[PDB]
């Protein structure tokens, strides 16, 4: 399957991803776990060290890659096919997680970032259309690598947001966009609830079919989220509750 | 970590064993999972055909190799190391569960098969002594495979059994002989429960915080229980609670 995971906040929404993509690695031989949110990291709620995650090189900087691409000087290239080279864009953490970091876009700065710009879409399009195996991409609110063309291919999204009004209007607001670039299917996964009232709050404003789960904040959380890997471990109180998660969204893709 | 499963009933019991294999996959780089009960085939519960896991060779017919760990015609060896050759004794499922089948004993018949159950016991001794990796041994209520030394190496005794005063009668005699043999800690999982009377008949006999979990009856169990695997699909409807059930063991282990 094709996931896409999206919301603020940044490691929250992350959490969930990785632990999604975790749970995946038992139904499937080989997952594309895609970093596309540069304010958090991916590889870091996987299991690996910030270092060990920096230490991949990102999209943005294969400039060789790029140029063999895209063209070297005055060759231009709108439709890079990326596809057969996908596995000397990242690295394995294990023998069936593959996470590719998309980088930091510019901006921009006055300077051409059209190659740079046409590369890393021709591999998130690559990822979700031509490749069969599975894919969970993490990103940002805005949503903004994902064009009509692959949101044909994404099997569900996946909004992350906390109980209060702001949040809300965020998710709703990752659902309007997604909707608008037809995909097909958005749920929620509603996170750091404190609570009762916050659940209330979140079924008065939101259809509780839509809701995949509800992760309790957690206070071993707040200090405790860079040592003992995340929600996807069995020692983890959200543990259960995340294969809950998981299985609703089995279930709704088929 | 090193587990012993055991009841009468077979196929149910050997259910949970096959379903807490798949899911400490994730935990573990490699599983021994070792079918100690001639009567239900824990190979086809792991996802084999049933016919698959008979094309894999039993303990019990290596006569070769009974022949090389124990003598040739007179020389007798009553401690047979067999631990660094036990990759020739079963079949990878796949890349991390590695299936062994004991094979059944000649209850008695006035020939000697001392040299044959030395073997076996060579190869127990080796998997839960010896070696590093997790062990999970499915068996039947009279546990006859472990002795006090391997005794020593269980982290837990999993007895399985249906809510009914015979069946919890088993249970108890597991427990007796496994404490007698020095098991450390013996939890129960009740399985096939299917109204509350039954459990309230559970919760009479049996101390609450000894039980690891409980399994409803499933009436897509009775016909449908050799298609789609088994319990530790994400698509069946005991995966959740098997999880708990895991994380309870996992906890209770250390
Ligand atoms: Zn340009
Ligand atoms: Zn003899």
């Amino acid at each position: 399957m094709k996931l896409a995971v999206a919301g603020k906040g940044g490691v929250g929404k992350t959490t969930v991803a990785a632990g999604l993509i975790k749970i995946m690695a038992s139904d499937y031989d080989k997952i594309y776990a895609v970093d596309g949110d540069p304010d958090s990291c991916l590889g870091q709620t996987l299991g690996l060290s910030i270092e060990e995650a920096y230490a991949i090189t990102p999209l943005i900087e294969m400039k060789d890659e790029i140029r063999e691409k895209t063209g070297d000087g005055g060759l231009l290239i709108l439709n890079p096919k990326v596809d057969g080279d996908l596995d000397k864009y990242g690295r394995y953490i294990d023998d069936k997680i593959f996470l590719i970091r998309m980088g930091e876009i510019k901006k921009g700065g006055s300077q051409c970032y059209c190659r740079e710009n046409s590369f890393l879409g021709s591999v998130v399009s690559a990822l979700f259309l031509d490749k069969k195996e599975a894919v969970v991409m993490d990103m940002g609110a805005g949503i903004e690598h994902l064009t009509r063309g692959t949101a044909k291919a994404v099997d569900m999204m996946i909004a992350v947001i906390e109980p209060n009004l702001n949040s809300i209007k965020t998710g709703l607001n990752i659902e309007k966009l997604a909707g608008d670039l037809g995909i097909k299917k958005v749920r929620y996964v509603i996170n750091k609830v404190r609570n009762i009232k916050e659940e209330k709050l979140i079924k008065k404003h939101l259809p509780e079919d839509k809701i995949l789960g509800i992760i309790p904040y957690n206070e071993l959380f707040i200090e405790l989220s860079l040592k003992g890997e995340e929600i996807w471990q069995s020692t983890n109180p959200a543990f259960v509750n995340l294969h809950d998660i998981y299985q609703k969204l089995r279930l709704e893709v088929g």
